[PDB]
């Protein structure tokens, strides 16, 4: 029925024979516990039993059937980190419908994009979301995508109230999930491409993803999991994420964001033993502790998952040191292929590598530029196929052609290298995609918006280092009439895109490399940047800038003044000597101190 | 004979009977090796055998005897980290003369001070030192201390050349060291007082200090020691320091300063296995490694001594981690009493404690304010007597009265606490003394110089925190006509004092606490400051322009926002925002991330902080 790329007959056989595809519905995850009175979800003050959760799902599905939603249809769901998300998810699974779980941070243009490829018969959104405070964008939206028939809204005492359908009990309704080898729902790809590109996941492949993730991370009835990153992403969903907790009878604790202020209290209060984060939030947490939060509220936490973005060995090491729990690096994509470091792994592999695939039948090779297998120390493009990795994007034949080699191996656009032990390390990136706090940003998607501006001739979006976010977006523009970053960010916001897509820096420049096709050449530009970057002071005035912080803030010296009289201490001086010796190697401590004036030291750095 | 406070007869007996005092001259350290051809000292490109070192000393001593220096007299020596220091020391020991080894950093006022108490018959200095470049200060100096008869200078091509006397061989010459229980030389306390106070050390007590230090640190002929901190201080001299290396037949490698740039090459080139540092140099070294120095030049180094100043457990732990050798904390004073952590000690004790005394007969207690002993966990003033700890300062009866209780126990002015295991931890300080990179600075000595200035009415010197130096001097003044730090540092410099005594910060204030006696009660001064400062640590933006100052660095440098603009349009990212919310919640506890971001303008956030 729904049109996805299937697996070669031969693979569908090996995957069932090898036990990976159990041909069970994803609903079976919540169904197992249908009779349990233990707590599945804690959202704020509310707590739901598995019985209640599964019941709510039956109700909402029943109520939706009554509103004339037929199996085979698609939906568009935008819900935040709130229980109604998990309810809606299972309700839609029980009906036979395939939703797209949209990020709550998404906006006008993203939602439009999704609804156009999906042709949704159902819309579920939240009135606390800016687009849904009023019914105007709402009304405009339903008319523009005509397929939409039913609409339910969270936080609405009004007509379309979602809670009404959730609490209206069940009829002669029985579940009708789609077949195990038929599409279950759609996941969102981390953008490489301007038109948003969806990922179909069948009950079979997705369920394996979750089961095997539970085995590896040791989730059990005991697991109390804090889900503070966006709940709708594949990571906090399947890896093992909240669904993995549900399969195992554990407890999911939802939180609106991952702020130490919000989370710390919840981890102690609910005795949380595991949680998943992205590197920027780990930085935030470690610092919040140093800034006087009590390392003791976090004492119940025995496991910290970190993934979605490059995690430095420096930062990884700080986790068990300052927080005092075990680290597991998770490297996965919405398309398939999650790599974990194991819990019984050595501290060497856990701090330095990204681990290895969750499946023995996950195939990974390292590829060179023409497409050739490299040995195992060598760096190249990551290729993989497998039992939970998909065979192509939904209704996107154009892109599918470039994303898969002739053998069905997907390419993530990641540069990796493999250990002699078989562990993967993320070396770099062969894609134009920016990874910002672990939110993917498609460079071309944003360039195309920039080109909608009258004064923009050529546009290029590249990543750039940030100690905290880990990467930030920087837009390089060639302009008719000069443009200021504010105006760009403002212009783009008016285009109705997610707030984190707005560039963190904008640099107008005299020219940009153009390739035969008309787009800026990213390889090039990336080179004539990273070169300029890789350093000791330029102007005598640049040397003053370096010295001043080392003296008494109280006064400023004349270039010929003795800097000791200004409070510069011999140790800071020795260091300055060391830093400058790496350029003029005759400079030592003694030489600097023999005549310590700015004049003297400038004559030396000449 | 020279006038020092002796040990009670009962103790001199126990200390000989227990083997501590061997009644041998300190020269015996160099004498043992007089026939050895192995290398005692490497100074730059020069290398001296024990035979040569001992010989040079016999020559310089003989040459000095010829110039009329009689046993019993005193000297003033100012020499840096160079071999001629060690030669001069033993030369003067062989004559029977007791020198003061002055720091090379010392200047006009310090040297005057020393020569006044000592009444030196002999002056030995270096022409590379600013005061001795020319003959100007030297002439003024000898007239103004008339006791001085002979003068020898390092790097003097002229008549006073020291090298000449060092190389002029020995006539009929025998050493006439002073008797083991008589004074050998003088050491400098950093001093708690404004007149410099000298510490007499007898051959007996000082030699013990060295022997027992060698045993504990296991120096042997294999020990190859880099002496980069000032060579004349008790630490790099006796603990075990260069003399400990000489006793053991090891090799001492001299270096002018302890910079990673100078030292790293020397440790590799000479295969140095041990060296002593102060906490600020350890920071400098650890960072130099991170900044791209190869951890491999330091590979021969099996032991790193760190002392002289508080060494944080964070820093201590980094040593074996990043440098990869063993740490030994050393907490001694020039007056006696060195505490080591042992080499076989646990990593717990080595990182957290300062170790315990090098002698079983070292006595340590702790005292509340009455002088009564505190129980075996409590914090209080450190009291000690012992076989190598002196019984009083040289010709300073006034101070001696306050530095010793009636039982002969010296008080270091340190606040310590003792482990159930008996290990000492330095808790804090009483003495009004500033410890700057581990150079002691007497607060009163500097105050009295500040009062020499016309515009200064009341003066107070206190310590202050510094991440790197560990402590810096800050001078609080009450002034007639307003003074700027530069003018103070310059004024003080002209007073002829060591460069590190110049205050790192100067604050002019409207008033200072004065006690019934007339000088700043530094005790209130210390609290008025305690609070002003700990009120501003949890401090949050004062006013709306102070809040702008905090936000701007978080946005694009490119533009500035109007108070009502949305700050996200200016590049402020949700993570930094969460953090700002956290810091502000500690004052208004209703503030979370969500609230900040609902309306992220400077106006909005100001309305929230004025509540
Ligand atoms: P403000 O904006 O309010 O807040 C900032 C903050 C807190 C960071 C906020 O943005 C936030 O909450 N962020 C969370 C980000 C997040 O939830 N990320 C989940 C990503 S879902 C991911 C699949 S993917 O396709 O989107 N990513 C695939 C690509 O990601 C790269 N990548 C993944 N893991 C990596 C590791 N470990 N190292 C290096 N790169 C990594 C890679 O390039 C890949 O192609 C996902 C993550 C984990 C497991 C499974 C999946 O599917
Ligand atoms: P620029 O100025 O060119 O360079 C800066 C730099 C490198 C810091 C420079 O000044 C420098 O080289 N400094 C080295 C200082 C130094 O050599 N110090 C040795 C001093 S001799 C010391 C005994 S004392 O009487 O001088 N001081 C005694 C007091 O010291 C405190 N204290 C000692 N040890 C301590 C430890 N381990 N922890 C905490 N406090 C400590 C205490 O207040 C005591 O009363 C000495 C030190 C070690 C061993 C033996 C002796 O004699």
């Amino acid at each position: 029925s729904i049109p996805f790329t299937r697996w070669p007959e031969e693979f569908a056989r090996r995957y069932r024979e090898k036990g990976y595809w159990q041909d069970l519905p994803l609903t079976d995850i919540l169904t197992r516990h249908a009779a349990s009175d233990s707590i599945a979800v804690i959202d704020g003050e509310r707590q739901l039993s598995y019985r209640e959760l599964n019941q709510a799902a039956d109700n909402l599905a029943c109520s939706l059937r009554r509103q004339g939603i037929k199996p085979g249809e698609t939906a568009l769901v935008q819900l935040g980190n709130v229980a109604e998300l998990y309810i809606t998810f299972f309700a839609l699974l029980k009906l036979g419908v395939a939703p797209v779980l949209a990020l709550f941070s998404h906006q006008r243009s993203e939602l439009n994009a999704y609804a156009s490829q999906i042709e949704p018969a159902l819309l579920i959104a939240d009135r606390q979301h800016a687009l849904f405070s009023g019914d105007d964008f709402l009304n405009t939206f339903v008319t523009e995508h005509s397929s939409i028939r039913v609409v339910q809204l969270l936080n609405d005492s009004g007509e379309h109230n979602l809670q009404d359908a959730i609490n209206h009990p069940a009829e002669d309704f029985t579940a009708t999930p789609s077949p195990a080898d038929e599409v279950a729902y759609f996941q969102l790809s981390g953008g490489t491409t301007g038109t948003p590109k969806l990922i179909p996941r069948t009950h079979n492949d997705y369920y394996y993803s979750v089961r095997r993730s539970v085995e590896i991370c040791q989730f059990t009835q005991q697991t109390r999991y804090l889900c503070a990153i966006p709940a709708a992403h594949n990571y906090a969903m399947s890896s093992p994420g909240s669904l993995g907790v549900f399969l195992a009878g554990g407890t999911v604790v939802l939180a609106a964001d991952p702020s130490a202020t919000l989370c710390f209290p919840l981890i102690e209060k609910h005795q949380v033993n595991v949680t998943a984060l992205v590197p920027p939030a780990v930085s935030l947490w470690l610092q919040a502790l140093i800034e006087g939060e009590s390392r003791a509220q976090l004492a119940s936490l025995k496991l910290l998952q970190v993934g979605g973005a490059r995690l430095s060995a420096t930062l990884a090491a700080r986790i068990p040191a300052e927080i005092g729990c075990q680290l597991q690096q998770v490297f996965g994509m919405a398309e398939g292929l999650v790599n974990y470091t194991r819990l019984d792994d050595s501290a060497e592999k856990i701090i330095h590598t990204q681990g290895y695939p969750m499946c023995p039948d996950d195939e990974v090779w390292v590829a060179d530029a023409e497409g050739n297998p490299l040995p195992q120390g060598e760096v190249g493009r990551l290729m993989t196929r497998g039992p939970y990795t998909f065979r192509g994007y939904y209704k996107s034949p154009q892109h599918n052609a470039s994303a898969f080699d002739a053998n069905g191996f997907y390419c993530s656009g990641d540069l990796i290298s493999i250990d002699p032990e078989g562990y993967i390390t993320v070396q770099g990136r062969e894609k134009d995609q920016i990874n910002r706090g672990g939110e993917k940003i498609a460079a071309e998607e944003i360039e195309n918006l920039l080109l909608r501006h009258p004064a923009v001739i050529y546009a290029a979006l590249v990543s750039m280092e940030d100690e905290l976010m880990g990467e930030k977006s920087c837009a390089y523009l060639v302009v008719k009439e000069p443009l200021r970053a504010v105006q760009v960010r403002r212009f783009l916001r008016e285009q109705g895109i997610a707030e984190f897509k707005l560039p963190d820096r904008v640099e107008c420049v005299d020219s940009l490399p153009l390739t035969a096709v008309g787009k800026v050449d990213k390889k090039q530009l990336r080179q004539w940047l990273a070169s300029r970057a890789s350093s000791i002071p330029a102007s005598k005035a640049a040397l003053r800038e370096v010295i001043l912080p080392l003296l008494d803030e109280s006064d400023e010296p004349f270039d010929d003044d003795n800097l000791i009289d200004y409070g510069l201490d011999s140790v800071r001086m020795m260091a300055l000597a060391a830093r400058w010796r790496k350029v003029h190697g005759d400079i030592d401590f003694v030489m600097l101190a023999k005549n310590p004036t700015i004049d003297a030291w400038w004559k030396l750095l000449s």
